[PDB]
Formats: C-alpha cells, sequence, structure tokens
C-alpha cells in the first residue's frame, strides 16, 4: 500500500498519476483525429500516416497450398521457416533460428545483414535436403518503413527499433537479398516483401475470418487492415483492370508516426524529453509513447529527473543510470511482476544491475510509475484499433494481435481491453464486446507463407501486384 510513504513522495506520485492518467474522453478525442489521419493518408496530398498498401488483394480461404518459404528479420535474431500448406486450412511449418551477431543491428558494412541472411537460407536448404528443384517462393519479413509500389519491393524509409545500418535507406531492400541468393545459386526466389503486421492480419484470418485487424503490440507497435481499393485515393488510375474498385487491400498503416504534429497526444515534459533526446526527433509520435522501445527510456527520464530535484536516490551513483536506452521494457515489467510486499525482486535488480540502492518507499514510487506508463501506452495504442474499426463500419470482430509487450508484459491485455471499452463505452461483462482483442497466428512465419502463395496465383494468372509501370 502507501501507507508509509513520506508527503514527499505522496505528492510526487500524485502529480505523476495525473499527467500519465488518460481519461475517456481524451481517448475519444485522439481517436477522432486518429481517423482524420487515417483517411489524409489515402489522399495523394499525404499525411504523417504513410497508409502502405500491402499488395494483397484476396482473403485467404483455406484451399491455399504448396511449401512456401519464410524468413523474418528480427533484433534478436533471423528466422526461416518452411511451410507446407496443406489446404486443410491449416500449415506445418518447419522452422530455424539463426542468432543476430553482436554489432549486427548497428554495423557499417551492410552487405553482412545480407551476407549473412542468405548464408542462414543456404544452412536451412542443406538442413531440410530441399536443395535439389523448383524454384521456391520466399515470403520476406521485412517490418520496418518501407514504401512498395508492388508486393516484392520494399524501399527502406528509415531504421526503427533498435536498427542502426549505413547505406540501406532509400534502398530497395529486396534486390540487395536477391542478387545475393543468386550469387550461392540458391533456388530462392523472392516474392513477396511483407509487413509484419500485414502477415498477422493474414494469418489470423486464415484460421479465423472474423479477423478486422492485425495488430502488434511489440518493440515497435502498428497496424494492418484489409480496406477497399476505391477507398484508396492515391492509387487511382495507377493500377490495371485486374484490380477493380471493390477489390479488398491489405493496408500496413506505418501509424506509429500518428500525430507528428503533436496536436492531440497528451505529450507531458518526459515524452518531449525522450523524443528530443532520441536519434530522430519529431518522428514516430504515438509509437514513442506506447512502444516497448521507449517504456523504459520513459521510467529511465523521470528516475533521473526526479534525483536531480533533491527527492529521490539521493547520495547514489546513477553512473549506470545515465547511459540511454540501458533499461528496456523488461525492467518495467519485471517491476510490475514483482511479488514481495518489500518489493525485493525490484531491490534486487537496481542494486545488481545499476548498483543503487533504494529504500522501500522509493520502491513504492517506482512501481507505481511503471503501472502508470503502462496503462497509458494500452490505453493510447488502442486508440488505432478503435480509429480503424470506425473509418471502416467494423460494427463487430476480432483483433488479432502480437508482440513482445502484448504477450510479456503483466496486465496489457487487461488493460488493452478495458481502454477499448472505455473508448466505446460498453458496459457489461466483456463476453457482450462486439470487437475483442484476441491473440494472433504467426504472421511472420506462417502468414507470409500464405502471402505468397496468395502471390504467386496471380503471377500465374498473370494478373497484377503493384502500379501499372513498377
Ligand atoms: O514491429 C512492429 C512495427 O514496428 C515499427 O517500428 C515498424 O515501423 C513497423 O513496420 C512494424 O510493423
Amino acid at each position: 500500500s502507501m501507507a508509509d510513504v513520506p508527503k514527499e513522495l505522496m505528492d510526487e506520485i500524485h502529480q505523476l498519476e495525473d499527467m500519465f492518467t488518460v481519461d475517456s474522453e481524451t481517448l475519444r478525442k485522439v481517436v477522432k483525429h486518429f481517423i482524420d489521419e487515417l483517411n489524409k493518408g489515402l489522399t495523394k496530398k499525404g499525411g504523417n500516416i504513410p497508409m502502405i498498401p500491402g499488395w494483397v488483394m484476396e482473403f485467404p480461404t483455406g484451399k491455399e497450398s504448396g511449401n512456401y518459404l519464410a524468413i523474418d528479420l528480427g533484433g534478436t535474431n533471423l528466422r526461416v521457416v518452411l511451410v507446407k500448406l496443406s489446404g486443410n486450412h491449416t500449415f506445418d511449418t518447419t522452422q530455424s533460428k539463426y542468432k543476430l551477431p553482436h554489432d549486427m543491428r548497428t554495423t557499417k558494412h551492410q552487405e553482412e545483414l545480407w551476407s549473412f541472411i542468405a548464408d542462414s537460407l543456404k544452412d536451412f536448404m542443406v538442413e531440410q535436403e530441399l536443395l535439389n528443384t523448383d524454384t521456391l517462393p520466399l515470403g520476406f519479413t521485412f517490418s520496418y518503413p518501407a514504401s512498395q509500389n508492388k508486393i516484392n519491393e520494399g524501399i527502406l524509409q528509415r531504421w526503427t527499433k533498435g536498427f542502426d545500418i549505413p547505406n540501406v535507406e532509400g534502398h530497395d531492400v529486396v534486390p540487395l537479398l536477391q542478387n545475393e541468393i543468386s550469387k550461392r545459386e540458391l533456388p530462392i526466389e523472392i516474392v513477396a516483401l511483407i509487413n509484419d503486421t500485414v502477415g498477422t492480419l493474414i494469418a489470423s484470418y486464415y484460421t479465423d475470418p472474423e479477423t478486422k485487424m492485425g495488430v502488434i503490440f511489440g518493440t515497435g507497435v502498428n497496424g494492418a487492415f484489409y480496406d477497399v481499393v476505391s477507398d484508396i485515393e492515391k492509387l487511382e488510375g495507377k493500377l490495371a483492370d485486374d484490380i477493380p474498385s471493390n477489390s479488398p487491400m491489405a493496408i500496413n498503416c506505418e501509424y506509429g508516426s500518428f500525430d507528428n504534429e503533436h496536436l492531440v497526444l497528451p505529450r507531458t515534459k518526459y515524452d518531449v524529453a525522450v523524443d528530443e533526446q532520441s536519434p530522430r526527433p519529431g518522428q514516430q509520435a504515438f509509437e514513442k509513447m506506447t512502444s516497448g522501445y521507449y517504456l523504459g527510456e520513459l521510467l529511465r527520464l523521470v528516475l533521473l529527473e526526479l534525483n536531480e530535484k533533491g527527492l529521490m536516490l539521493k547520495d547514489q551513483d546513477l553512473s549506470k543510470l545515465k547511459q540511454p536506452y540501458i533499461m528496456d521494457t523488461s525492467y518495467p515489467a519485471r517491476i510490475e511482476d514483482d511479488p514481495f510486499e518489500n518489493l525485493e525482486d525490484t531491490d534486487d535488480i537496481f542494486q545488481k544491475d545499476f548498483g543503487v540502492k533504494t529504500t522501500l518507499p522509493e520502491r513504492k514510487l517506482i512501481r507505481r510509475l511503471c503501472e502508470l506508463i503502462g496503462t497509458r501506452a494500452a490505453r493510447l495504442a488502442v486508440c488505432g484499433i478503435a480509429a480503424i474499426c470506425q473509418k471502416r463500419g467494423y460494427k463487430t470482430g476480432h483483433i488479432a494481435a502480437d508482440g513482445s509487450v502484448y504477450n510479456k508484459y503483466p496486465g496489457f491485455k487487461e488493460a488493452a481491453a478495458k481502454g477499448l471499452r472505455d473508448i466505446y463505452g460498453w458496459t457489461g461483462d466483456a463476453s457482450k464486446d462486439p470487437i475483442t482483442i484476441v491473440p494472433a497466428e504467426d504472421g511472420s512465419g506462417a502468414g507470409a507463407a500464405v502471402i505468397a502463395a496468395l502471390s504467386e496465383k496471380r503471377i500465374a494468372e498473370g494478373k497484377s501486384l503493384g502500379i501499372i509501370g513498377a
């Protein structure tokens, strides 16, 4: 409880509560502007929300069959996956995991990244003995901003989620990987570049036709959904006749860039601080305050400012806490996950990891802080779901969700659901909820394979997969 915390700290906890609490009226405010930005991003003039086409113009039926490869570039490790779509409305996947070398996510020699992915593919080929012969369709899940005018293209906009490699931005990633595959004479062809949220949208629809959206609450945030071609104004008169107006089209929103103008989001001085000190300030406004990548950075700055104010961690060595992005989301997650009255797990963390001693009330505050920024992250993140469900007329449906924060972060699922009930105003038992958030399918694995299948079928039918002349 709080029945033994000094008045100095209780007054700070009350202010932190007031700034990190987002009521239902504010959520509804954010959502309305969110909807405008979604529409604006579909016009030629554009907007801060990219609204990138995914070039998937069909719903998976289940009758899809074949052997498709699918790689997934995460920040921690590369994931090669073989997917046998049986057509029984399920799949059989043989996968591998290849750890990323130390400085890889940050390497100055970009050729090492592609060289790594290609070599890892060859190992998977020899271990699965599938190095005889058709050309294996490959689905490449590249979950970073990348505009695409056709499905087998991905021009890197900017690195996120801890990635920083020199000469890849503004470049098509696909040929980089493709002509590395061909140097090793591997029987692979990149048939599709897919965003993790889109692969998720499709993998889940494949096994749940009630899937209205595929969202990621992970080290990054993003959401994909099926729109209709006619709604996408910017593609007006840039498409072939095999892509009609009533046609479905998976949209990769890339809405982590929402409100870069800063006109609705309840940013605080700590939020502004995180932004100003981040690699590229003025970017990812929405993402910076809901994303797993930044949640710990928030905690770090609040702790630092409360210290440089003679209120907390007095006469302690904050030498280790001074390093930016030293705290990832595991810290808030583990602090909130502390089962002990005296918060003994938390104590151990600041001692072993940062070499700083805390009193009991100091951990009482740290803990309540992790609750506030985590609950706000949830309540704000679901504003993208309500916005999409309302721009389209989705009265009911399932939202396929994945991500390390959705999955691992304590009480996040509950918070995201309550945040969603507050926005709509729903009252009673949660089973009555017309729209619910459900655990997603394998988006980067199964999903990408299901998209390679849908893509090869169009190639075979001679039909297009991008804008004319792309
Ligand atoms: O990983 C989830 C999301 O992370 C964001 O940082 C990227 O821009 C998106 O492409 C991705 O969908």
